[PDB]
């Protein structure tokens, strides 16, 4: 069983991407060739691919997509990209059509969950709570009902990369124009203040089975990349010192999110605890596997061993691929 | 300018996307040409495609994907491809990696505009009116709240494909085995009985533009396959019979449809009419361009030649493809 892992990518995301194929590397219990998609999104292979992984960032490739590879000799692909161009149905899209089963999520629901927009439409009409939102589309002035303290995002974004947290209504024009530097829709959320940060890890196809619930806790004024990077910014909190009903709530909900937007393989599902009120953040459906990361922690510690959640995940797409 | 055109597929509608592809080849003001997904996956291309063209049908092919072509010599990909993995984003998201322009909506908007379960909560969330339905997957008790009549679709259907107009309870397990032919997942909708169908062209990015409203009637009980796809059994009513006021909402509605969904490029939004009562019942993304297809005659009465609606289809593509 020779498995393909692909990492780096052309979103802000690159550095991060490598850090997690470092964690999987290190656990998977496969024969494992890498294979780097550079900042240039020319790939790089073989031996260029681990000198890459070594520098922790790629920003010049050799082969242009598609790249000259023999995907006849792998029998599964893992893609550990972060963010747009890996995360969101585009990389899904092209392993569906090399008929070659995959790690993680398909394309619809690779694309939602990258989508906070259109993710939060889809969960609020499931009955699932979010915060309160609008859409802004570039060139085009929001029309924000809700007072600041505000959170503005690049609707397709990861690891914090373009996010402002907004305290005055006239620093919204910046912070749009920050957001519109990585997609063409943002999201202007209502900022919850003080908030908890729960994350619930899930595991399966379509019907997950939930880790336990862990708790980020840091200093920053939010989660921004810096602190989720930077080791000893963030202190996980796992399981979260989190009382028993919330606790069966957050699991419930993430199940439920995740069974509705048809989620394979894996997932993180993220929420916010505010005055005693849940709130679904976001789905990622490729999290990180970094020294910082929540994901493969939460499921050691619900008693799925770190090569043991990659052997599990190898499995779930072939057994979806039949 | 050289297009390259893509059409067949895998999914149920190949035969469907080989005459969309005749009807656009005909009239596309630009260099064009053709590669056709076969049945089985693998690619026709050059001689091998046109020919299969011809026949109507391509079974099997000859190259497996990734296809050996240089994608760099096209300025413009136009997937042809109605259904699964042609319609859905799969193709989308493999250009979009190509670096390549192309036709139509990108990933998201296509992956749920082709979910008939997840488009209709996205819509209702936003205030669209859309008729009562349930999703059902594969293996699970289905638990439908209404009484029938009902719709049984496959989730991710086109050209009434596995679609079961369904009168009775007892009739509901059958439906559902068939469209799980299609899908691992299914809705079941309740039906509207009588009702009148309409069908609004939009073309441009995000913010579009709205052709007349037009009505499809027929003598079967539903748009059925058959209908659709023969010559004069569907009746085509452009512009629709509708008083004014009722024209202008129906624009509106697959306006908003269209800005909330993000599509890019162009779509049919579809609307039921009963008694005055508006739904919307689907939006889709790459509409087809057969002999009996809807989507260039309704351009054509809002002052748009088959030629000019497919110059701007391309130009819209490299407008979102560029600068943005
Ligand atoms: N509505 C909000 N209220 C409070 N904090 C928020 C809100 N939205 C985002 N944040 C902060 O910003 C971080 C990143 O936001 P998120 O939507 O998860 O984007 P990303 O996918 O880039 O992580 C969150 O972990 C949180 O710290
Ligand atoms: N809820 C419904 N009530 C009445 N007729 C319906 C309903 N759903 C579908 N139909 C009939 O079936 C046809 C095909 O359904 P549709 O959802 O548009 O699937 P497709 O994408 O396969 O065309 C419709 O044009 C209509 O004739
Ligand atoms: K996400
Ligand atoms: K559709
Ligand atoms: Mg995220
Ligand atoms: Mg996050
Ligand atoms: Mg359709
Ligand atoms: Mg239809």
């Amino acid at each position: 069983m020779r498995v393909l892992l692909i990492a780096g990518g052309v979103s802000p995301e690159h550095e991060v991407s490598l850090l997690s194929a470092e964690g999987v590397l290190r656990h998977i219990p496969f024969p494992t060739d890498l294979a780097v998609i550079a900042q240039d999104g020319r790939w790089l292979l073989g031996e260029k691919a681990l000198t890459a992984l070594e520098a922790k960032a790629a920003p010049e490739g050799e082969h242009p997509f598609p790249p000259p590879l023999s995907w006849e000799r792998y029998d599964v692909v893992f893609p550990l990209l972060h963010g747009r161009f890996g995360e969101d149905g585009t990389v899904q899209g092209f392993l569906e059509l090399l008929g070659k089963p995959y790690v993680g999520a398909g394309v619809a629901a690779s694309a939602l969950c990258m989508d906070k927009d259109l993710s939060k439409r889809v969960l609020a009409q499931a009955g699932v709570p979010v915060v309160p939102w609008v859409a802004v589309r570039k060139g085009e002035p929001p029309v924000v009902p809700f007072d600041p303290p505000f959170f503005v995002k690049p609707a397709n974004t990861g690891s914090s990369v373009g996010i402002s947290r907004v305290e005055r209504f006239q620093d919204l024009e910046a912070a749009l124009a920050l957001a519109f530097r990585y997609d063409e829709k943002a999201v202007v959320e209502k900022a919850l203040s003080p908030v908890r940060e729960l994350e619930v890890g899930v595991l399966g196809n379509v019907f997950g089975e939930a880790s336990p619930v862990g708790e980020v806790r840091y200093e920053a004024p939010f989660y921004d990349y810096e602190t989720k990077y930077t080791p000893g910014r963030a202190e996980l909190l796992i399981p979260a010192p989190l009382d028993p009903g919330t606790q069966e709530t957050v699991q419930e909900l993430a199940l439920k999110a995740y069974k509705v937007l048809g989620v394979r393989g894996m997932a993180r599902v993220d929420f916010f605890l505010a005055e005693g009120e849940l709130y679904l953040n976001e789905l990622n459906t490729i999290p990180g596997f970094t020294p910082t990361s929540m994901y493969p922690r939460l499921f050691e510690a619900g008693g799925v061993a770190y090569p043991e959640l990659l052997r599990r995940l190898v499995e779930l797409a072939l057994t979806h691929h039949h």
